[PDB]
């Protein structure tokens, strides 16, 4: 319901670090001028940061009611298709863009300039989207619904597209009820939903970055990221 909202909230909160579990031991407030542009260590870091979210997102998804009742092929295709978008959406919400501070799902905290060489300019686009999301003051329950809506969505190749749309609709209406219960019986809802296409567009820049890095080939992508990259190219 109801129970659906609670389940979604609980899945969200169990998929990320507690405040008390944040790790600042690598964090730098003042980042020294760096002599270089990307090297192998910056590329490896970028791929390690993406990889650190694969298992987390998969376990979160399996707690969404109904997700495990989709065909196994539909589940995998939804997860592959949404992976960058989910990695970015959850990062944007967890991070503190007013301090240039990125907070990863392990609890690792890095300043912008500490991972900018790996991410490239995409990191600035990500912090701009994070500042925009933060201004909206999205509460945890609405966020927990939106995340699920990022994943459970139409994609090309689904075996049971209507069943994906039915589940999406359940989640969308759970969100809409919640937003009325906090604002009762337009603007706010359409503003939450409007972040989803923005997110997808932002993630085109992630695919661009991975293409560039594979072209440069200092460090190849790990196999699961590479598969997600190749499977989500529509050509």
């Amino acid at each position: 319901p109801a129970n659906l909202l609670t389940s979604l909230v609980r899945a969200h909160l169990d998929s990320g670090p507690s405040t008390a579990k944040l790790d600042y031991s690598k964090f730098q407030e003042l980042v020294l001028p760096h002599f270089g542009k990307e090297d192998a260590g910056d590329v490896q870091q970028f791929y390690d940061l993406l990889s650190g979210s694969l298992e987390v997102i998969r376990k979160w998804a399996e707690k969404i009611p109904g997700f495990a009742e989709l065909s196994p092929a539909d589940q995998d295709l939804l997860l592959e298709s949404a992976f960058l978008e989910l990695f970015i959406w959850r990062l944007a919400y967890r991070s503190k863009p007013g301090e240039g501070k990125l907070i990863f799902c392990s609890g690792l905290v890095l300043h912008r300039l500490q991972c900018a060489r790996g991410f490239g300019d995409w990191i600035d686009s990500i912090l701009a989207f994070s500042r925009s999301l933060h201004s909206l003051l999205v509460d945890v329950p609405a966020f927990a619904c939106l995340s699920a809506l990022v994943l459970i969505t139409d994609r090309h190749g689904l075996q049971e597209p209507r069943r994906v749309e039915e589940l999406q609709n359940r989640i969308a209406s759970c969100l809409k009820e919640h937003v009325a219960a906090v604002a009762g019986e337009a603007s706010c809802l359409s503003r939450l939903l409007g972040k989803l296409p923005e997110l997808r567009t932002l993630c085109t820049q992630g695919l661009q970055r991975i293409f560039y890095l594979k072209l440069e080939d200092l460090v190849p992508p790990p196999p699961i990221i590479d598969k997600i990259f190749m499977d989500t190219l529509p050509f």
